This record gives structure tokens, C-alpha cells and sequence, in this order.
């Protein structure tokens, strides 16, 4: 039973925008929503592939706030925690850039955030930074608040 | 299991009426609801037939805007993901055109939107622009968002 | 079928605010609530890890007084009680210290009250007094109140 | 299955403040009440240890009362009523005492009263009088009218 | 599935103190309450024994009359319905007197109403009258109107 | 409301007949019991004897007049096969014993519904005689139709049931 809750708050004084949600493994059960404006909150999900495959529900999406900027955001939900272990991390991309592979390569592959259970803060640039947390239980959950 | 079920935004500035629904592959339990009035959602659904049959799910959907034109609308989650997958595509047919055969190959096998779970936008002409989504899972849900 | 449920009083007039929750084993449902205001009582929980694995419920959880310092709270609920027993303590940590897995065993193999069902004093230092208690049973609440 | 459930009454003219509970076998889902104030009921429960244990629910809990001294409760549950039985007394103890084996046995290897369903009323002195039941059921219910 | 509810109301113009409560063999879920005053009605309940053990639930009472006498009630629902039969019976006894073996002795054969669902009618004596029936079947009603 | 709760004369219909009815919950062999009382006296709960048969709820120890009564019943609980047939008896203020009966049992096979209302002279409580008595004096066949009999001593009675096990009294008592 592997499945990600997703809590984004957008506190910039800005209307956030969907850009796309991009999966390398799995699948989610919810359309992500075309908007949080300022001073509001996000729900987003996401879940393991039915069938008994022995992958895990790793993904990413894109959002475009109102400062012409795009937050890359990423989830690491495993099947198999015997390598593979539960990671995530948050960046604005410059411009309007769509969630893809390569978000999900370079989030992944970068500095990504363990899932420890652990907050974690850092300065995502233009203005805003980023708390988040996401807990390293099979079924996960996530909460990140975007502070300017 | 693949049960899918379609939302679609009325903000083209005429109310819509059903003349059909085109099942391809697959079937519903609900009736094409006939009116779409404006500013509100119009509601649909679509499941793989009952039983142990391998075959998809596919079909095509079209309604009469007061433009004078119609929209010719299709969505495809395959049985077997094995040489297939997510598709979906949205059209405006000139006049009176009921859905049939011809938008499911026309946009199916045309310029379909990859069932990637990706916000898509283009301009439908006849000032007309669609804005839609749909995951890649097999129990799925869309929404598409047709404005003027 | 181990858990537990945490909960622990703010009486120290100033806000706590989330730092982590390491776990040496086990996980949980619910996120560490970032804030915690005076005369408010937190609320979390802990619980063992999916599947017949031989996994307790023992982790460490710190946070961040007003006045400047860490306050971290320690739990332990193995899954047999035949070699283990239930642990809890409570020790504070000058400054920012986050919780690790040398939290945990210095919390563990300090001084730490047994979960006896016994409610246990003693002042924590910094003008912060602990009180608290968690049950003996695998499926435990633990409460800890944190006076001035 | 066998379960119970503790309820005390309060008319001592003064606080009551929980001090322990100490399980010989079994354990409680439920918190200690850390005040029971003056004209109000204590409530508290325990169960025998989950799973195929051939122990009941034979415990006692130390309660502290603003007099200066400690009331001291016991019950004992068992498992095989072949050859053990139902049984509960309170007795008085100077200063602050901790339930613990020692105070298990002798309340326990004292006078208790009998799981006879029946009322049982003895001078507990230091101005505080004892009005108490308990149910000869597996599933045993206590009520203690504690009165000056 | 053996029980009974039982219950009783006091018109005797006087509170009725609960003195305890005799069990050959069954068992009550509920603690005997502790009072019935004037013009309330007092419920009670019991059950067979848990575990497939071949006894019923056959047990008896007493109640102190505010006037100063013990008013007793007999209840019989025999598990082998075979050779034995549902008997109850109700005699008021001189002062305080204990519900014990020898009460149910008395009041089981000592001409003992028949259950078969048929009003009882006799005076108590000491200007009291009782007025009670039950059924005879497994799951019996016990309602006494005691009267002057 | 409650079955054994008084409720007017006129309130006493078929609809309240079948709610009672259909409270007590769902057996097989299930009787609904409600008696109009025009009979000029407040009815005094004798018992209810039960050669067989069983019930939950209580004989009405006062029937008003211009209000009648509610009652149910229900078959054994137990490795017994046998029906709700039993009887019971009834004493106006009038001075007299109101005897009635109710024969529905488990099997309409062989056996079949019946009942009977009659007046026993003096304080006539409830027995073997009594069901026997109303079963062998003139037996109302279970018709789903309405059968009228002089009480006598100035009383009458015009009841009715069904013809399954599904029984239902609402027996009106007149002048």
C-alpha cells in the first residue's frame, strides 16, 4: 500500500497556476488542481500502480506562480525500501518550465530532501523559500509551506 | 479496471446540447446529459464492459454549441497497456456532426493528446480554445476546460 | 500490532516549533504540527510498519522552544515485549539539536522512564518541568505535560 | 476476553492526582486521569494482554489525594476462573506510595473484597469512607463511592 | 443465550439502598445500581457465563427499604430448559439482611413464582406489596411494581 | 408508539395495527394484538397463558375507555417447532372476565389460524381451559374477514385477523 498525500500552500501574494504533473512510476487517483490562489492551500495525491508490479510511485509536477517562475516539486514513494528509499525536493524553475523527465532527473538527482520525517528548509530563490516535510511510512504523507 | 469519468467546462459562451454518444469501446452507465448550459460543468461516464473481455475503452462525444458548430470530443484508456495507452483529443466539427466513427478516427488517429496526465492548451478555432487533462491511469478522470 | 498515540502540553508560554521526528524503527500516519502555541497540547502519533516484519515502534522527536532551545521527546514500543519493554524520556538539548539516531540512543540509554504506567517529575532544566506517562500496552497513548 | 473497568467517586473535600498503575499481567488502553477534582468521578479501564496469553488482568494503580496521602486501589481479573477468582480492595497508605508488586501483593494478600457483585462498606480512615462494587463477570466493572 | 433484564420500581414512598447481589452461577455486564429512590424505576440486567459451559443464569438480590427493611428478588433462567424451568420470587426481609446462598435458598424454594408470562400478585407485607411477571423463555423480563 | 402503550379507540386501525405489527420485528409466526375498548369499563390485566407460543411485551393493566390498546407477539426462540398459539384473559371494570384467543400456528398445513373472543363469568384468569375452551366453542377460521359475536352481559366483539402466520387483532368490543 504505497500512496503520497501533497499539501502546498501558497503564501507569496501571487495566484499559483497548473503547468502538469509528470510520473515516472506510478499513477495518481486525483486531477491536480489548476489553481491555489494566494493565501490558500493545495491538495494533491498520488498512489502505486494497480497490479502486482514491484515498482513505486515516484513523480513530479510543475507550477507556475505569478511571478513567471515554475516550482519543481517531486515525490518518492518505493515499492522495495532494500535500495530505493523515500525522497523529495522542491525548486523554482526560471520561466514557465514544464514538469518531465528531466525535472524529475535533476530533483532527484540533485540535493533531494530524505524522507527522515525530518522539516526542511531552504531558500528556493526569486523571493521564496520553501518548509516542507514527507514521512517515510509505505503509505506517505506530504506538506510544504512556500514562504516569500 | 477502467472506469472513466469526464468533466468539461461550458465557459465557450454557448450552451451545449448532447446529440450523441459514439462508444467506440466500452460503455456507461449514465445518458449523454443533454443540456450544458453556460457558465456550469457537464458531467459524463464511460467503463469497460462487464465481464472477463478484452477490449478497451473507447469513445467519442459530440455536442452543439450555439456557435453553429460542434465539438467533436474523444477519450481512449486501453484494456491492454502492453502496446497501447492513454489518448484523448478535442476538435470542434462544423455544423451538424453527431459523433460516430468519423471523430474517433480523425483525432484518435489524427493528432491525439497523449493520455499522460498533462495539461494541454490549444485554439480550437471558431474563437474557441480547449485546456484539458487526463491521467494515465486506468480508473480515470479528465477535465477539460472549453472557453471562448 | 504496535502504536502509539503522543501528545504533549505546551504550557512554557511560547510557541514550539517542529524540528524532526528521527525513528530508528517504525513510522507514522500524521506529520509533526510545525507550530505548537502556549496552553495548546500537541497531537501526533506513531505506529509500526506494514507487513510481518520484526519492527518496533521506537523513534525521537525534538523541538524548538521560544526561549531558544531544543526540547526532545522519546518513545519506545518494540513489537516483543519478551526481550523489550516500553521506554519514554524526555531531555533537553540547549540550542538548535536536531533529532538523529543520537537522539535516540541517548534518550534510550540515559535515564529514560519506563512505560510503566507510572507518571514520572523531574524539572528539565531551563525553567521547563516535565510531566508524562505512556501506557504499557503495545497499542500505547502517551501524554506528556511540559510546565514552567 | 476479559476486561475492566474502573470508576471512582470523589468526596475526599479535596484534589486527587494519579500517581501509578502496576500490572502484575495485563494493561490499559487508557491514560491515568491525572486530576479527579472533588464531587467528581474517576474513570479508568485496563484488559488482559492481547493475544493468546493464558494472564488476566490482575493490576493496581496508586492515586494521590490533596490529604497528603495515597489511595491505593487494586482489582484482579483473571484469566482461568477454574481455579483463581474475581477480587478488589483500597487501602490507605501514609505519605505518597507507589503501586508496585509489593503494594499489588499485599492489596491483593490483604483483605480483599470478593467479586460478589455486592456492595462492600469498611472504614478506610483519615477521614475518608469506602462505598464499593465490582461485577463477578469476566468483563468486570468497578465503582468506588469514596465519601467522608 | 441466557439473560434477563431486571427491574424494579420503588413507590414505597422511600429511597432504596442496594445491599449486594448473590450469584449461584451467571453474571451481570452491568454493576447493580446503587439506589432506587421513591417513584423511580430501577433497571438491571445479567447473562449467562462466556465459554460453551452448560450453566445458566440463576442469582438473587437485596434492597434496604428507607423504612427499615430488605426487600430481596429471586431470578432463575436455567440453561436445560430440558429438566429445568424459569423461577422467580420476591419476599421482603426483617432489617438488613445480606442476599447470600441462603437468600436463594429461601427465595428459590421457597414457592417461587411461575414465569409463563402471567401477573404475580401478593402482599409483602409491612405495607408493602410487590406485583411482577416474566416470561418463560431464555430472554425474560423482571419488572416489579412494589407498592403500598 | 409502544406496544402495551394506550392509544384512543379510534386510533386503534389497521394502519396502527400493522406498524405494531411490523415493530416487534420480523418472524414468521408473529401476532399483533389490539383490542377497541367501547366496552363502558377500564380492562384489568388478568395474565396471558401459553400452552405455546411467547411475546415481549406486557398485558395493558389499564385500558381507558375511548382507548383502546396495543400488543404483539412472536414464535419460540428455540429447537422447537411450534406456533404463537396461546390465549389470554382480560377483566373490564364492568365486572366480568374478557376472554379472547389467538390460534396461529407454524403449520397451516394440518393445523390452521383461528381465534375467539368470549366473556368467562367472574374472575376467569387466563389457562388451558380458557384457550380450550375459545378453540372448541366456535373456533374464528382465520379469513382475513371480520367475525361478530354477542360477549353477552351486555358486550359484543368484531375482530379479525390474517390467515398466514403474520396474525393481527384489532378486535372492536361494543355495547
Amino acid at each position: 500500500s504505497r500512496k503520497i498525500a501533497v499539501g502546498i500552500d501558497n503564501e507569496s501574494g501571487g495566484t499559483w497556476t497548473a503547468l502538469n504533473a509528470y510520473f515516472r512510476s506510478g499513477t495518481t487517483d486525483v486531477i491536480l488542481p489548476e489553481f491555489v490562489p494566494n493565501t490558500k492551500a493545495l491538495l494533491y495525491s498520488g498512489r502505486k500502480d494497480t497490479g502486482p508490479v514491484a515498482t513505486g510511485a515516484v513523480a513530479a509536477f510543475a507550477y507556475y506562480m505569478s511571478s513567471g517562475n515554475t516550482l519543481g516539486v517531486m515525490f518518492s514513494v518505493p515499492f522495495d525500501y532494500n535500495w530505493y528509499s523515500n525522497w523529495w525536493d522542491v525548486k523554482i524553475y526560471s520561466g514557465k518550465r514544464r514538469a518531465d523527465q528531466g525535472m524529475y532527473e535533476d530533483l532527484y538527482y540533485g540535493n533531494p530532501y530524505r524522507g527522515d520525517n525530518g522539516w526542511h528548509e531552504k531558500n528556493l530563490g526569486y523571493g521564496l523559500r520553501m518548509k516542507g516535510i514527507m514521512t517515510s511510512a509505505g503509505e506517505a504523507k506530504m506538506q510544504i509551506k512556500i514562504s516569500r
